[PDB]
């Protein structure tokens, strides 16, 4: 994953809401082992209202290189994330996937 270059990642992901609404892009940034969500980029500066703690949350990454990844945090969870394309997904995989590999606390 992150090698030498600063381990920072930012962008949006597909988030499922309802069948009527379809899909809604939401803003996510990976920093310091925490994956935080915001309403927009400007909203980031206001201060996070909520975040996903990667050290306690699994980013589900297997092998198939494509946009589909899953975030599971026991209690809240049910976060499905999908990038623009598999390449974009790989960017998230660089920051997030490194967290998966030998992560803390009781997993699975």
């Amino acid at each position: 994953g992150p090698l030498g270059s600063p381990e920072f990642m930012e962008g949006v992901l597909y988030k499922w809401t309802n069948y009527l609404t379809g899909w809604q892009p939401r803003w996510f940034v990976l920093d310091n082992g925490i994956l935080s969500y915001y309403d927009s980029q400007d909203d980031v500066c206001k201060g996070s209202k909520g975040s996903i703690k990667m050290a306690v949350c699994e980013i589900k990454v297997h092998s198939a290189d494509n946009t589909r990844m899953e975030l599971i945090i026991p209690g809240e969870q049910h976060f499905y994330m999908k990038a623009v394309n598999a390449a974009e997904r790989q960017r998230w995989l660089v920051a997030l996937g490194s967290s998966k590999a030998s992560l803390t606390d009781t997993r699975t």
